[PDB]
């Protein structure tokens, strides 16, 4: 059994020369693949004690194995014990990606051509995810992986769900799991984050962050996230308020001092005007009025890239429980990788 930091990282004999990386979810390391002759990334997952983490591990593995797209991280291999009883960890092998958009934005100015290109690839991947009736629900720069030629792949489907717009309504101040700064305004008001518009918001936030290297709405707590949003978009219109039937959420918005829109061209003076037109459409307060992924692809900003015949959709969309049974399902889901 190979060791890294005095812990089992048991992956051989296909994957040799381990270098440590981090502590993502369990721990992460790189390694040399001996069948394909490329180095790879390997995540150790240990979820069998908790039914919640079984559900998340199973959801991510099921989704990633269903999906096949250039702009979504694939699972190359899964390593685990030959029996349920001996299975204590799972190792997920993926393409080694030299960096991510979070890291890149910490030290690199992005040219307008890079921003355009990254945005295109994000939306191309998202078109596919949405076409499978899946919501990612945690899009943010650290979940966008990049290699040295700037190919981009969406990762981390741990919070992803099958779309469920008929059951999206909730009361005011409902607790939310996904990363605060990329949460759409409606999450804090009346939304469980079960519609596609939740992801387009996050993409809008990422576009803004790409332009300035700084998060656009860095809220310090749950309702501060909404005050950051309204300080730029301005107070919602009566029409957009009329769409919020929940009284607590409506009265909260009514209680706030009036705030006027900050023009995008003042926040981002060096930005391409077409980039700002698209940004405005993704960062729209009203989720029903917010641009759809396909409309965003078709926007003049992306005209150099847009090619719907080369923007594939999912062949097999996702149409629609104790940890003991989920361990069996994870074991089952990962069976295809066993020597055979």
């Amino acid at each position: 059994p190979e060791m890294v930091r005095g812990q089992v990282f048991d992956v051989g004999p296909r994957y040799t020369n381990l270098s440590y990386i981090g502590e993502g979810a369990g721990m992460v390391c790189s390694a040399y693949d001996n069948v394909n002759k490329v180095r790879v990334a390997i995540k150790k997952i240990s979820p069998f004690e908790h039914q919640t983490y079984c559900q998340r591990t199973l959801r991510e593995i099921k989704i990633l194995l269903r999906f096949r797209h250039e702009n979504i991280i694939g699972i190359n291999d899964i390593i685990r014990a030959p029996t349920i009883e001996q299975m204590k960890d799972v190792y997920i092998v993926q393409d080694l990606m030299e960096t991510d958009l979070y890291k890149l934005l910490k030290t690199q100015h992005l040219s307008n051509d890079h921003i355009c290109y990254f945005l295109y690839q994000i939306l191309r991947g998202l078109k596919y995810i949405h076409s499978a009736n899946v919501l990612h629900r945690d899009l943010k720069p650290s979940n966008l992986l990049l290699n040295t030629t700037c190919d981009l792949k969406i990762c981390d489907f741990g919070l992803a769900r099958v779309a469920d717009p008929d059951h999206d309504h909730t009361g005011f101040l409902t607790e939310y799991v996904a990363t605060r700064w990329y949460r759409a305004p409606e999450i804090m008001l009346n939304s469980k984050g079960y519609t596609k518009s939740i992801d387009i918001w996050s993409v809008g936030c990422i576009l803004a962050e790409m332009l300035s290297n700084r998060p656009i709405f860095p809220g310090k707590h749950y309702l501060d996230q909404l005050n950051h949003i309204l300080g730029i978009l301005g107070s919602p219109s009566q029409e957009d308020l009329n769409c919020i039937i929940n009284l607590k959420a409506r009265n909260y918005l009514l209680s706030l001092p009036h705030k006027n829109k900050v023009p995008w061209n003042r926040l981002f003076p060096n930005a391409d005007s077409k980039a700002l037109d698209l940004l405005d459409k993704m960062l729209t307060f009203n989720p029903h009025k917010r641009i759809e992924v396909e409309q965003a692809l078709a926007h003049p900003y992306l005209e150099q890239y847009y090619d719907p015949s080369d923007e594939p959709i999912a062949e097999a969309p996702f149409k629609f429980l104790p940890k003991e049974k989920l361990k069996e399902l994870i074991f089952e889901e990962t069976a295809r990788f066993q020597p055979g």
